[PDB]
This record gives C-alpha cells, sequence and structure tokens, in this order.
C-alpha cells in the first residue's frame, strides 16, 4: 500500500524532492533525491524538455504540499545526462535566494553499493505520485523484481506517475530511481550499479556510497 509522509524532513524523506516544470499554463511535475551539495538525481524525461534552459525547473525538496515547501526552492541550472542508454540525469541546481546550497538544508541521501540486493528484497519507492495532490510526498512498499544491467524492477506497488522517485532498501540507501515500467507486470527503475556509481563519483565529488 501506500501512504502520505508528512513529516516530509526528518531522517531519509528530506532528500527527496519535488520537480516542477511549467508548459503553457500546464505544468510537468516528477521526483528526484538530493545526492550532492548542489546535485538531485532524477530521470533524464523529467528534465529533458528543459535542457535549453534548466532555470525553468524549480525543485522542493522535502516538499509537503502545493502550499506547505519547508525547504524552499531551488533553480536548475545544469543538466548532466547518465551516458549510457539509461534514464537518469543529474540536475544541478543553483543556491537560493539566503545563498544556502541544497546540499546544506537537506542531508544528501545515502547511495547503496548495491552489494547487497537481491530478489524479493523489500524495498521502499518514495516522491510525487503523478495521481496525488501536487507536491505531496507518498511512500509505497514493495518487493524486488528483477535486477539485471542497469534496470531493477519492482512489483506493482506504486501507481500514477512516479518518474524520479528514489527506490530505498531496508537501511533507507538509494539502489534506484523510479523511471516507468511495463503496465500491468512490473515497475522499472535504473538501478545503480557499479556503472552509475562511478558516473556519480565522476560528477558529485562529496557523494555518499556506503
Amino acid at each position: 500500500n501506500r501512504h502520505q509522509i508528512f513529516n516530509t524532513t526528518q531522517g531519509h524523506y528530506d532528500a527527496v524532492s519535488f520537480i516542477y516544470i511549467p508548459i503553457d499554463g500546464g505544468y510537468m511535475s516528477g521526483s528526484g533525491v538530493v545526492v550532492g551539495e548542489n546535485e538531485i538525481l532524477t530521470n533524464k524525461h523529467v528534465v529533458n524538455g528543459a535542457k535549453g534552459n534548466p532555470r525553468n525547473i524549480s525543485v522542493h525538496p522535502s516538499a509537503k504540499n502545493e502550499n506547505d515547501y519547508p525547504n524552499g526552492k531551488f533553480v536548475g541550472q545544469e543538466i548532466i545526462p547518465y551516458p549510457g542508454n539509461s534514464d537518469l540525469a543529474i540536475l544541478r541546481v543553483s543556491p537560493n535566494e539566503h545563498n544556502q546550497h541544497i546540499g546544506q538544508v537537506v542531508k544528501p541521501a545515502t547511495i547503496s553499493s548495491n552489494t547487497d540486493t537481491r530478489i524479493n528484497e523489500n524495498i521502499t519507492v518514495t516522491g510525487y505520485p503523478g495521481d496525488k495532490p501536487l507536491a505531496t510526498m507518498w511512500e509505497s512498499v514493495g518487493k524486488v523484481v528483477y535486477i539485471g544491467g542497469e534496470e531493477l524492477r519492482y512489483d506493482l506497488s506504486t501507481v500514477g506517475g512516479n518518474a524520479g522517485s528514489p527506490v530505498f532498501n531496508g537501511k533507507n540507501q538509494v539502489i534506484g530511481i523510479h523511471y516507468g515500467g511495463v503496465d500491468n507486470k512490473y515497475n522499472s527503475s535504473v538501478y545503480i550499479n557499479d556503472f552509475v556509481q562511478q558516473f556519480l563519483r565522476n560528477n558529485i565529488p562529496d557523494i555518499n556510497i556506503q
């Protein structure tokens, strides 16, 4: 089942972040997770449409609802796509209006080495589902179903559009980034394997992998 998170600044929820991009009086919304001093991990397809101007992307770490942004807003500055064919991107944001960096106002997430990740492992997927009220954070309890290459799949536990949402193991470490799935079969995330970890290390000097 899925449940809303109201204590969005406590513990490992602090780094979970709401991503908002306006489009012609509508918008695109998604999720990501703070992983560095100025860096959000998310999907390529969340930020793709703003490659021409990252400043159109608003990031609200620890957002609670559309009227409650406990850690304010950070504006996109640079997008660093993962070079492989996985739906993964680093979004670098500028400091906020008080000159704070996003990695100072939230504790950046811990990335799992994934040495112990296995089928049937209990996981959570936490972020901003597209079928819920705007900017509300939700946690879904799931089970890993497949691990191969850069793909981690888990059971039909999340719905509504969960692009960019971090997948956490039981130690509250990020093992992957939700991007999609196959309808009525499984959900899919970018698996943070050895290849993905090196990409993070190359771009995020203060990355925390445990």
